[PDB]
């Protein structure tokens, strides 16, 4: 019944391998044990194997694979690769070697080169410390997408959305997205929504204006983002410049935005910027009592996810499941 | 308890008269009926009386007073008055006559000359068409640095705010407020929250950042508005650059904004602009199932309030109540 339960189950039927670089935190090892036992994924622990066996104790980690960044066969391939990416930003080959000794950095490079389908981390690292290797190493830029954070949001007795479930448009990362940024966030978000919720995405480019009902510089940005996004992905339902009520309430839709592909039915909210996106998600979580999952990152070439530093070991398990399912989209 | 009952209560003990010009829209007449029956206020309906009787039907509006702008005794006084105001902006006396035939314009001129203590409109008109007569006829108050609009919002099973009740920082008018504008809106909103909710205002300058957790052009704007507002009104509890969770949730307030006059207890949300504001309000209303009254303006010489075009007749009732209460301040 619960969103997280659909994901974990889906994850088992899939056969993805996720890397866990924080092997000097118990929660990581506790979560791995439960993951391997429950069949959720195959696991690569990045760290010292002697040191892991000594921290693990009673935990059954026999099914996992241990990769030590300072002895692994492909070490030189991984340093060269990071050197190539970072070469023109003041990184020398010897710097790369040093930077590529960090477990997180090494794990992200494993997803980049195919040994692993995604990475989960952040129990024992700042958000920006997690984001940095992701952005530097796994970065994608082939088309209509941009790295961003989103939330899945499940409102309790809710008739709107996909059975009360929505995705929110960068409620946790890109602070001041440009017009293009917003367009691109809208497209990638439709794909994420489709993959994670398994329902037809209906994207609403939010505003205080519904359809020329008001006009300003903020209103023009939203409209311009809508039109660009419609060009970028004409096969997705995207309607633009919509207030929340016109976006999700059929009766409102009927007066303010009659005959729209999205108005009245919206299940994806795209925000003008992080002020709105963060404020909207908090209001939904706290005043609407919604369950919120995030921040989950999207827009990367491989799924790398960040965790709350106060996460529980069950929090890590869930995160692995979601990552595995995002790995389903990015197939081959 | 419903905010409607409470604001409907104080409004009863006051004895104010509100004009309702949108008489060709059922919701107005349905609301008028409930108002007059519940004893909330005296009402003037501005329109054609024959037309209203026909549209009203079974609704009891006998207690109300109907004023037709095209037959009213003082019609000429009202035309002359608007002509004086608008005289030097290219309006002829004949133009005045035509403009002053509009129901809303006339209702606004009624509050200006004393026949009425306030107006409520906007169920059947754009926000900017509701504001225009206010701005031209009543104009801005003397103290007030600017007019702005807001929403009282009451969330159902809510432990946060003032028994689930909040005031939202221009979720219905000023589209792109400057740093000074945001500061001034914070201050005036504090006094409005105090008047209408009857509780200590705890003003939160909203953001995606909590207390230096992030840094950007948007973040500095919020902090600068915070600091200005603290200078404009040092006796008010205003803390700045807070995420919604740190603003209202004691446990998050404890970690992200320790020892703050506001964090954990906020009951007034001030937004960076109308995008956040309007989006925030609709989300509270439709996802949190909150009751939502407004946008209510502040800073005019007389209470002229707006409505959501998708309001219920009961929303109009609540708006008339608040209008009445605002009119008690302004003697």
């Amino acid at each position: 019944v619960t969103f997280l339960e659909k994901i974990s189950e889906r994850a088992k039927k899939l056969n993805k391998t996720i890397a866990l670089p924080e092997t000097e935190d118990i929660r990581t090892l506790q979560a791995a044990a439960k993951i391997l036992e429950r069949g959720i994924a195959d696991i690569v622990l990045v760290g010292n194997e002697a040191d892991i066996k000594a921290l693990a104790g009673d935990l059954d980690l026999s099914k996992a694979k241990i990769v030590d960044p300072k002895t692994y066969e492909k070490k030189d391939e991984y340093i060269n690769a990071f050197y190539e990416l970072r070469k023109h930003k003041g990184i020398t080959l010897e710097n790369a070697a040093e930077i590529m000794s960090d477990y997180v950095y090494f794990a992200v490079m494993m997803a980049k080169l195919g040994e692993v389908d995604g990475v989960v981390s952040g129990a024992a690292h700042s958000s920006s410390d997690t984001l940095r290797p992701a952005v530097q190493i796994v970065k994608t830029a082939k088309g209509a997408a941009l790295a961003s954070a989103f939330f899945i949001i499940s409102v309790p007795d809710c008739e709107y959305g996909s059975d009360g479930t929505f995705l929110f448009a960068d409620s946790g990362m890109v602070e001041m997205p440009s017009v293009e940024d917003v367009a691109n966030i809208a497209v990638i978000s439709a794909k994420t929504f489709e993959l994670l919720v398994q329902d037809v995405p209906k994207v609403a480019m939010l505003s205080y204006s519904t359809k020329g009902s008001a006009k300003s510089k903020l209103t023009e940005a939203t409209i311009a983002s809508t039109k660009l996004a419609q060009e970028l992905a004409p096969d997705i339902a995207i309607d633009g410049e919509l207030q929340v009520d016109a976006a999700i309430v059929p009766k409102v839709a009927a007066s303010k935005a009659p005959g729209s592909p999205v108005a009245g039915k919206a299940n994806v909210f795209i925000f003008p910027d992080l002020n709105c996106g963060n404020i909207a998600y908090k209001i939904a979580q706290r005043l609407a009592k919604a369950e919120a999952y995030g921040p989950i990152t999207q827009g990367l070439a491989k799924p790398i996810n960040d965790l709350s530093r106060g996460c529980s070991d069950e929090d890590i398990v869930g995160a692995v499941a979601i990552t595995c399912v995002q790995a389903a989209a990015q197939d081959k």
